[PDB]
């Protein structure tokens, strides 16, 4: 498997994934709250997910070739298959923070699968024109996430607890600004115009991802906000 020159970044995600799934679960023993033990729930799942995923990548089972171009192009599509069930996750970990109501929660929770699943097939189409469209519907779902994470629940943040409210605004910027590199990552890499070489590309979405998952959960689990407000 050491025949494709990203695989140091597939391995280096794979064992980063692995030490943030077991530092999680760790950290989550003898955590009785049950506020705290769905946030522990949910965050340690996202890193595990994504753990088997980039182990397939790494061991050559997530990758498939796609003729476009008039050329065998790479394309894992594994990320895929983590980016369905891991960004569902993190949005909802948002969304139970600031306590969002079942109609907002269904809404991005919607629009997030649409967005990688409309991504998928933009990955897979073999007429090349096609795969911007795709490209462009999925970004829009995105953008309609960001407006609902902004316009929608940084309103009701501000009217709960101050430390809900500081450590949500502090997930929401980190949020806005690690998610809205994907699309632009995807356009200029392999699956796209391949401006950037696939282990270039590989290198990037493994900071990404590391930082949205690990990252992420290093500094929801450290805060006050996941425990309820007892005596
Ligand atoms: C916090 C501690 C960790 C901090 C570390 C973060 C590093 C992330 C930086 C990445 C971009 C890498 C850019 C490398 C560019 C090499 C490209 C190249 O030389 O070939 C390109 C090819 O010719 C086509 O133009
Ligand atoms: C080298 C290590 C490689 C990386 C590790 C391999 C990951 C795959 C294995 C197991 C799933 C284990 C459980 C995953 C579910 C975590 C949920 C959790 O622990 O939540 C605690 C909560 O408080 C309870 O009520
Ligand atoms: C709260 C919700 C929790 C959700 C928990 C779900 C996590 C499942 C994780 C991983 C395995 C992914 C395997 C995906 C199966 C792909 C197999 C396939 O279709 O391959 C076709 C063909 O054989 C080859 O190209
Ligand atoms: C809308 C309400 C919510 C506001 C949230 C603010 C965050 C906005 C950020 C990003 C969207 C992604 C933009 C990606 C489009 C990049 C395409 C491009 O410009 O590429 C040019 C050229 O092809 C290469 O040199
Ligand atoms: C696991 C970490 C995170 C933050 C994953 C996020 C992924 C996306 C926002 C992906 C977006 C895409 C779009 C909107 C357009 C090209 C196809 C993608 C699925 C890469």
């Amino acid at each position: 498997a050491t025949g494709r020159p990203e695989w140091i970044w597939l391995a280096l995600g794979t064992a980063l994934m692995g030490l943030g799934t077991l530092y999680f679960l760790v950290k989550g023993m003898g955590v009785s709250d049950p506020d705290a033990k769905k946030f522990y729930a949910i965050t340690t799942l996202v890193p595990a997910i994504a753990f088997t995923m980039y182990l397939s990548m790494l061991l050559g089972y997530g990758l498939t070739m796609v003729p476009f171009g008039g050329e065998q192009n790479p394309i894992y599509w594994a990320r895929y298959a983590d980016w369905l069930f891991t960004t569902p996750l993190l949005l909802l970990d948002l969304a139970l923070l600031v306590d969002a109501d079942q109609g907002t929660i269904l809404a991005l929770v919607g629009a997030d699968g649409i967005m990688i699943g409309t991504g998928l097939v933009g990955a897979l189409t073999k007429v090349y024109s096609y795969r911007f469209v795709w490209w462009a519907i999925s970004t829009a779902a995105m953008l309609y996430i960001l407006y609902v994470l902004f316009f929608g629940f940084t309103s009701k943040a501000e009217s709960m607890r101050p430390e809900v409210a500081s450590t949500f605004k502090v997930l929401r910027n980190v949020t806005v600004v690690l998610w809205s590199a994907y699309p632009v990552v995807w356009l200029i890499g392999s699956e796209g115009a391949g401006i950037v070489p696939l282990n270039i590309e590989t290198l990037l979405f493994m900071v990404l991802d590391v930082s949205a998952k690990v990252g992420f959960g290093l500094i929801l689990l450290r805060s006050r906000a996941i425990f309820g407000e007892a005596e």
